[PDB]
């Protein structure tokens, strides 16, 4: 098996038959008697014998470690940082059990400071942050600064799957990312799953040697299944990525919002790089506050958002109570409907009349964006982020209106209160230099943020923001307030 | 003060001028240098000779210790220290806060680890997928855990009244389940108390206290003792807790939007402390129930709201193949019950009326539509208590005590109509009325008899509250209502 771009969509990147050369692995069976598996270099780092293949646990391990590693897998993988090995010296072991095999991971220790002491600190700083703008602010530079990477970024995950910078703490010398975005085909589906298996990803070392697993196949033809293994080995498709930027290292903690992958904070390193097992159990419990303290901010915003969106529609039902002509009305209060959600445009179509505010398609095309939706809808919101998808003639005003919500103010006549957003290019902030090239490996300029960047604007091209669930009950509630006020109207005229 | 019936509501219980005597006290200055107050047991404790007043903390505990100390005080709640060094080889559990301009060191005689005990605890109640779950789980792990006689949950009402949600007990006890006590059986500097203070501990109902050497200072101001945990407890409760049998207790806060949700209430029938790491773990235990507690009531919120939109979006649909929407109403109002908790609904339309469970007499309905008209403003109108608002409802309150109204129509004074019973009617008390309970001099007021007695005459004539979610509801329903009229008169 050869992996390219024709296939690198389905690599079976769980089962690669190597791993990073900062660590060793030893594969038992599952009561972990008997050594199935070790990687070639536990000669060098455990200071063992010959062939481990065959060999008792006990054996290899000694008595009183396999005891202690017993009583550990007893009680995700389990960490333990400083264990005493059978000679005069210190690892830290990580252990799990999947499918039928017990895997065993092993660092050479150093001296750190306890876990929960470290991730205490790092949650501290970022307790006290009541937006989530403040909060992915402070992480990046409080993650680079704790970890000591060269660049740290947060992605979010958009609707299509494509990830946005909207963090960065960076090296002063390096090129900027922030507010650049990245197509989904950049992460298959088989990394977005173990990233949201794994709190953790490292990489120690992206022009690193692979230290091939022994057996790769054993004698039933089965794989090792490395899903849960820390020193599972890269796609040579993304070390060839990492490559061309410059990057040599990295670690990711994922972000999980609802029990789903809502972004990562990715940590890259211009030289090869690896945190101890103590710093790494304190990032992991950082990652956990850091989830579920944005998940607590994202409500009370959206909160806070929909109760504006009440107060506002409230005291225009109040308002309108008191007005004979309720289209006169809405012909001077309309464009005040474009505070309740965010858009780049608003405006009213009532008896063949368009009365428009911001970025609107012009008036010409208003009666075709009417026609459809009156087809398309069966008398609730209507919303799309494709106007070119449904329309073909709105590519023309893509520029100025790519997507559009209408909200029908009846069900006999043809009227509608409408929002609009521009198409999602002309809102770029991208903070990167345009002039920054990059170098390419056998697989060509693919593999580089350059190419990554414009292949995301094609995927995009003629589209705008998606409207959001929030977007939506927000419409929804405006429909039904105007529902309201014409019914009240009707009673009293 | 002497503490008495007629002012026990006013107590000013955060400043007693005594400890509990599981412990001892030793208040300095804000800087930590001299010792200005102390309990009388400091000596006996501490093995410290003659009046520790006037003396310097470094005198006093030692110069390692005040530096232990000093560094603590820079770590906003009480730091705990489990396992510290006197240099007798004598190891104290020692908690410490600084609060007005004091510093109060409390010491407990020593004796597994906290996360380890909070863990294993916690592991017990995280796959609970509901409240109901949760609930019961709680008090049966906890007296396990623990080592109570009696374990209870109280969830506060609205009015302020607890009602005992959840319990587990020896077997030879009485239940108190399903059994309310009214807001006056715990004050307001209590709950402020047990709001600030996670845990509060009761050693010894019928021990004596310990006094506070001095209990008012040179320039007149006493010792103010709200986050310390020897606190000693007021005679009203103390004789409280000695009628029921009751010797100790150590409750456990449940805060859920910065606001006392209820307690954890663990007691027992002689005297009883847990040692401070065990406290720990159950403070983290409690920090967890809470945030616990909290994503299940909003899960159930969320799932009650779907579910009403989801009916309420359905009927819309259905009322579009309709000439006729009185008709329909007349067929389908009592559909609309399954919306929210309710024990009786009908429609007054036209000024005819239709019923389904326990509502009113047809008799009564134009004198509550008329009230309702006169009293709302076109919006949901509901109440809880109808005798209050027309005194002819007193009548019928065993079957009808509370109503919310939808209005129907801003023109005609017509409505959707949900009623419920007297809450006493809908007790579920699993307690014995023959249980009698011995008094104190202040007599069978101090008694859960009596509690429960005073609570339901604080709710006779009223209702189970209109909650908040329940009004949204109803507020969907209005507006649904409204938009299958408009509809109708769009296309007749
Ligand atoms: C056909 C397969 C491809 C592919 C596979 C993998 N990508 C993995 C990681 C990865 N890739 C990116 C993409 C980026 N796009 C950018 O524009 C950009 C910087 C400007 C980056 C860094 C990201 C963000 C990630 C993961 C997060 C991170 O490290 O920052 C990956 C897993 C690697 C692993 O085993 O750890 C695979 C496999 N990437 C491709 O582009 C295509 C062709
Ligand atoms: C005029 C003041 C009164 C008063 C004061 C205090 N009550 C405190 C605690 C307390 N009291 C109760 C009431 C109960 N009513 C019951 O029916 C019942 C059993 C079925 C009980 C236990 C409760 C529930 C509590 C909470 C503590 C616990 O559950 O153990 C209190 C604080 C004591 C302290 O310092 O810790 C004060 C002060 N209680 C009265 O009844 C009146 C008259």
């Amino acid at each position: 098996y050869h992996v390219d771009l024709t296939n690198c969509d389905r690599e079976p990147i769980h089962i690669p038959g190597y791993i990073q050369p900062h660590g060793c692995l030893i594969a038992c069976d599952n009561a972990m008697r008997m050594v199935l598996r070790h990687s070639e270099n536990c000669g060098e780092l455990l200071g063992l014998e010959g062939d481990l293949n065959g060999r008792t646990a006990e054996d290899v391990l000694g008595k009183k470690l396999v005891h202690d590693l017993r009583n550990a897998l007893t009680v995700r993988p389990a960490m333990l940082p400083a264990m005493e090995t059978s000679d005069g010296r210190s690892f830290d072991i990580s252990l799990h059990r999947y499918k039928s095999t017990t895997i065993i991971e092993f660092e050479p220790s150093g001296s750190d400071a306890q876990p929960l002491g470290t991730a205490r600190k790092m949650v501290d700083r970022i307790r006290e942050a009541d937006s989530v703008e403040s909060l992915i602010s402070r992480t990046t530079r409080l993650v680079k600064a704790t970890l000591g990477y060269d660049r740290v970024m947060i992605y979010r995950f958009q609707e299509d799957g494509a990830g946005k910078v909207v963090s960065e703490a960076k090296q002063p010398e390096l090129e900027s990312f922030l507010g650049q975005y990245f197509p989904a085909s950049d992460i298959p589906q088989q990394a977005r799953a173990l990233y949201l298996k794994n709190t953790l990803r490292i990489i120690s070392d992206a022009s690193g040697t692979r230290i091939p697993v022994l057996p790769a196949v054993d004698v039933s033809g089965e794989p090792l299944d490395l899903s849960y293994a820390h020193l599972r080995s890269v796609s040579p498709i993304h070390c060839e990525y990492l490559r061309n930027m410059g990057v040599a290292a990295s670690m990711s903690i994922s972000v999980i919002v609802d029990g789903a992958l809502w972004g990562l904070i990715a940590c890259h390193h211009y030289s090869p790089r690896v945190l101890s097992m103590p710093v790494r159990i304190a990032a992991e419990m950082f990652g956990e506050f850091f989830s579920m303290h944005l998940q607590v901010l994202k409500q009370k915003r959206r909160l806070d958002t929909i109760n504006h969106a009440h107060a506002a529609l409230d005291r225009f039902l109040r308002l309108a109570a008191h007005h004979a002509n309720i289209e006169e009305l809405l012909v001077d209060s309309f464009q005040d409907f474009a505070d309740l959600m965010p858009c780049d445009g608003v405006g009213l179509w009532v008896g063949n009349n368009w009365h428009g505010h911001g970025a609107t398609p012009p008036h010409d095309a208003i009666p075709r964006l009417a026609r459809f939706v009156a087809s398309a809808s069966e008398g609730r919101v209507w919303a799309t982020h494709a106007l070119s998808q449904a329309i073909p003639e709105a590519e023309i005003y893509a520029g100025t209106a790519a997507g559009m919500l209408a909200i029908p103010l009846s069900q006999v006549k043809s009227d509608y209160l409408l929002f609009f957003r521009k198409e999602i290019v002309q809102n770029l902030n991208w903070a990167g230099n345009p002039e920054k090239s990059y170098e390419t490996g056998p697989m060509g300029d693919r593999l580089t943020p350059r190419k990554s960047f414009a292949i995301w604007k094609e995927t995009v091209r003629l589209q705008a923001q998606p409207w959001s669930e929030a977007d939506r009950e927000i419409a929804e509630a405006a429909r039904i307030a105007l529902v309201e006020v014409a019914f009240h109207h009707s009673e009293h005229h």
